């Protein structure tokens, strides 16, 4: 009979970069 | 003969953080 | 005799997008 199944493959690669953060806080009072 | 390939490996790591966000709005008048 | 093991499996899928980036810098003084 054919042999046993092979090992699970290697982990997938790291995903793509996440989204930008949101805008920063308002600037100082004038 | 050889057995079948193993299954796909685990999912990869989450991707890296996204970039810093854009500048915030102006502060208001003095 | 039984056949040898099958080969290692294929790469896993890429992981998900990473986390959002940090909040942006403060806006301009008002």
């Amino acid at each position: 009979p054919p042999g046993p199944p092979g090992p699970p493959g290697p982990p997938g690669p790291p995903g793509p970069p996440g989204p930008p953060g949101p805008p920063g806080p308002p600037g100082p009072p004038g």
